[PDB]
Parts: C-alpha cells; structure tokens; sequence
C-alpha cells in the first residue's frame, strides 16, 4: 500500500542525453541512433529570441558549429535540419544506449516522466501531466532545455514532450519529438499566456480509485448521481465534462473496488461543494489529478 | 522556475538491481561488485514469519538455493552470510554496472529517492523522506522487498535504505545497508507500531524559502518570533523542535532570499495557528515537509 507520484525509472534516457552548443547557447539534446534533437532556439542569442527568423538564423550555421558532447567525447555532425522547432543533427555515430522507442504526441490530462538535465547531465525525475491548456508544471531552470518527457513500456521508450520555454507565468511549454508545440505557443521572447486550465477530473477519480483501494474511505458516501448532474457540478468548478469513455476507462478501478463510477462521481461532487473540511486524501489536502487511471491501476497491481 | 517531489536519475541504481529466490521466496537484491545484498526475510516461508529464528533457517540453506538472476542470466553463489537483517551472497561475478558507491547510515528528516522493484525489475523511481519516527511513507506491494533508496553526489551512489516490511499501519520500514533497522522494528510478522510522527520543521521552513524563490509570497507577514516562542508553537502542533543548527542550514536559503529564519518562523507560526485559509502554497494546500534545505537549495540552483 501507499500512493507516491512516482516516475518512470530514467536510465534508459540518461544514457540519450547530450550537451548541444551552438555558439554561445548551451542546451540539452537527445541522442537516439545517429540523430541528435534539441530545441531549435539553439541557434538564437538573446536578441535574437524577441522575434527571430529561424530559416534566416539556421542558414548562417554550418554542421561544425553545432557541438554536440555525449558525456566527455565530442560527437561530429555531419548533417543538420529543421522540423518544426527542433534541430535534428545528424552525428556519424550511432547511440550505443539507444533503447526501443517511439515518438508520441501525448494527449491532454495524459502523463509522463521529465528527466530534468543541465549540460546534457541528468540531475532529476519527476512525474507531470499535460495540462488540459498544453502547459505542464514542472520544475525547470535555465538550461533546462531539451529535458525530455517520456513513457516506458517494458523496454520501449515513448518520447512525448522536449522543454523549450518557461512563460511569464511560471509554467512551461514544449513541443512532441517532431518539434509541434503542445498547445498555441511559439518559440519567441513575446508574451503568451495559456488558456484556463481545467482539472482533469477522469484523473481525481481514478486517485478516488487509488484512496479506496488504500484505505482511505472517508470520502464516501450514501449518494449516487448521472452523469449530466455530475457535469452540471463539474463546469462550475473547472473540471473537464466527464464523457461515458472516461466512465469506461475507470471500469477496471470500479470492478477492483466495488464502487460504481457514477458513485465515486457523487462523492466527487460533495468533496467539490464541501470542501474537505481541513481533512485529507491519500496525504493530499486538495484533489489530485496528475495520475490516470492506468497510473494508478500500473502503481496498484505492480507494473514493471 | 517551479517546484516538484524531484527524484534522483536511477539509472545508476537500476543497473545493480537483481532477482533473489530461495525456495518459494522471490524479492529484490543489490548487486555491487561481486556481492548480492537483500532481506535475510527471503530465507523464510509464511509460517516463518511469525517468529522466525534466522540462524537456524539459514544453516538449512546452501549456496545453490540462493538463486540470482540479472536481467536473464544466473549469477552463481560461491558465498553466503548475514549481517544483522541482510543476506550478502557473494557470487563470482563482479557487476560491471557497479557505480562508485558507498553505504550511508541517513538521518530521520533526510530525504532519498526510491526505486521501486518487482522479480528485480525496476518500475517506478520516487522521492521520500525518512519519517522522525523512522518509517517512510513510500508506494510498495507483495515483491518490494530489497528495493533501495539512495542518494547521488555526481558520481557516487549513497545507499541508505533497503525495503524489508510494510506496517499493519500501511506505513513501509527497513535497514540500511548494513541490515541495521531505522527504528525499533524487527523483521518478523508481529504488530509492531511506530512512534508518534512529528513534522520536519528545518523542511517545512526549506519549503516555505523554495515558495518564496518560486513567487509564493502570500504567507510572508509583518511579524517575527524567537526560537523559544515559536518552538512553543512546533510542540503544539507536532513538530520537531528547531534548533540553532536547523537556523544554520537555512542559512543560504535565508540569504538567497532576504528574509530572516526567525521571520520566516513567524510566518510559519501563523499558518500553523491560522491554517491555509483555503489557498495553497507551491500546489499544496498543507505544510509539506519532505523537501530539506539541501534538496531546495538544489533544484533551485540545478545541480546536476
Ligand atoms: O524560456 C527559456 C528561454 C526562451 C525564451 C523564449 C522562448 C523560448 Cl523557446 C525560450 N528557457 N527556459 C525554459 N525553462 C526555463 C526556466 C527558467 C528560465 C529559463 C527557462
Ligand atoms: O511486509 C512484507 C512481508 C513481511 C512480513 C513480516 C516481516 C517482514 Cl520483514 C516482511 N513485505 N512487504 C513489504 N512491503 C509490502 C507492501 C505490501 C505487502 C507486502 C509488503
């Protein structure tokens, strides 16, 4: 029993972080085959990033002016492209660690693990979700950039999300491995903000899901309700609408626990008008909706 | 900027974890050079558990019915001994993956990750805190056992915690390295309690810093305290007594911020007597105390 946010184990991604320069910027890269790819904003300084050209800024670059640096031994680059915003650098040898991967844009309210790296070093893993705005709350300074995000089944590798910005607001924004940004961003020092950003309620009940199965029932109750009520009380409070497919996906958690979905929906419903009255959840004052529910059925029945 | 339950990269932890069977009984073990640590509780069946007499179960045991398997090759036993609650089975292979290591005795109020192994693969990698009253408040199931925490200062590993037990409390103990116990616990399936759990005050007040660092000003109030009055406060609300050296190591927290410990303490004070008025500090609505000024003073500077 127990309910950490954990992370997926990040050795498999330690072993593709590089160390990209390209003349005075220093950012990190992911090495996977004989392709290195980093944040296109590589190749700007900081008055190129108030509104750059990155066409016009790539065409005064030359496959020696990107350093790509794998540990202490210097990698060479014998091609260099740009999709969307990310770099792809061709380099004459191929990763040794490469795992099995595949690259995957990761839908809103999914999660994943963010190895957090400085100087292509690794010096932290934490779980995040994709806000349902596109923005993730992470943990990252300067130089944080191509820090990856990244699923793991059995030995593949699911690349979903690389770190490009932080927005004036705190939270971050990054692009899928194919260089699209997650959301309406774009790689320019201008302001930007995120839309609303709503709870991802199919999220809270599967960590309803999780609280049951370890113990905690205090939040349960003598009440049911539909799934048009239950959304009535879900708009009011910025939680995305439940659909029936998010009802289907907590199947194996309502059959684990005994408790029908649309009464785990009441309990949400009166844990929203109510409040938790100074009480808490799983060690949580307030309700979590940063593990899906194959999150919570993967940390409950021991998935490695 | 942000603030997140940061773990270690395991990459150097998950290339030493392997597969320990003895009879019926599969669990985790540590291969370090050419030595296998894991609980000594691998030696016993579920009838041994309720009053097991070690020695006398391990003089039944041989080299070959310890079996190790690393990843999908056998690793052959040439040795084998306890040392307080751990088995070491020496086999004759050294590790090749072995990271420069060392075995560490932690503090209660001190944090580590953990990563957490089922049939000697890893799963998922998270950060705790080793309790006042010595247990941890980490996610296990059936299989856990011989998952470590540690710590990483660049290079070099710092195993200080090896899973052996889950509490009927839902609450996780273990030993360090040595098979030492942190607190009174016993490896044996009897009601064993934990002491009252205070809260890491030197932690909380980390956490307040790192909420200051991070734009989450709305506690910081006009006022201030002396370390007796406020430790008058910590003892009415379970918490560790601060002292002068606690004072001392938020030093360059106290610095980087400008804001005084004994304010910062008064601020404390006040959420403690108030509570959190329905607001939340860093995305928690209560006190987190499982972050020390080290691990504040490291994800916010980026050491790698
Ligand atoms: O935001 C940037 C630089 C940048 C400016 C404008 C657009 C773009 Cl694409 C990049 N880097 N960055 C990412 N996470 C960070 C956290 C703290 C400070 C800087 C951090
Ligand atoms: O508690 C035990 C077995 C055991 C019984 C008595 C004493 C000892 Cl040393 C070991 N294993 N274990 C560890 N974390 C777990 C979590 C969920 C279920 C079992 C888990």
């Amino acid at each position: 029993s127990g309910f950490r946010k954990m992370a997926f184990p990040s050795g498999k991604v330690e072993g593709c972080m590089v160390q990209v320069t390209c003349g005075t910027t220093t950012l990190n890269g992911l090495w996977l085959d004989d392709v290195v790819y980093c944040p296109r904003h590589v190749i700007c300084t900081s008055e190129d990033m108030l509104n750059p050209n990155y066409e016009d800024l790539l065409i005064r670059k030359s496959n020696h002016n990107f350093l790509v640096q794998a540990g202490n031994v210097q990698l060479r680059v014998i091609g260099h492209s740009m999709q969307n915003c990310v770099l792809k650098l061709k380099v004459d040898t191929a990763n040794p660690k490469t795992p099995k991967y595949k690259f995957v844009r990761i839908q809103p309210g999914q999660t994943f693990s963010v190895l957090a790296c400085y100087n292509g070093s690794p010096s932290g893993v934490y779980q995040c979700a994709m806000r349902p705005n596109f923005t993730i709350k992470g943990s990252f300074l300067n130089g944080s950039c191509g820090s990856v995000g990244f699923n793991i089944d059995y030995d593949c590798v699911s690349f979903c999300y690389m770190h490009h910005m932080e927005l004036p607001t705190g939270v971050h924004a990054g692009t899928d491995l194919e260089g699209n940004f997650y959301g309406p961003f774009v790689d320019r020092q201008t302001a930007q903000a995120a839309g609303t950003d709503t709870t991802i309620t199919v999220n809270v009940l599967a960590w309803l899901y999780a609280a049951v199965i370890n113990g905690d029932r205090w939040f349960l109750n003598r009440f049911t309700t539909t799934l048009n009520d239950f959304n009535l009380v879900a708009m009011k409070y910025n939680y995305e609408p439940l659909t029936q497919d998010h009802v289907d996906i907590l199947g194996p958690l309502s059959a684990q626990t005994g408790i029908a979905v649309l009464d785990m929906c009441a309990s949400l419903k009166e844990l929203l008008q109510n409040g938790m009255n100074g009480r808490t959840i799983l060690g949580s004052a307030l309700l979590e909706d940063e593990f899906t529910p194959f999150d919570v059925v993967r940390q409950c029945s021991g998935v490695t």
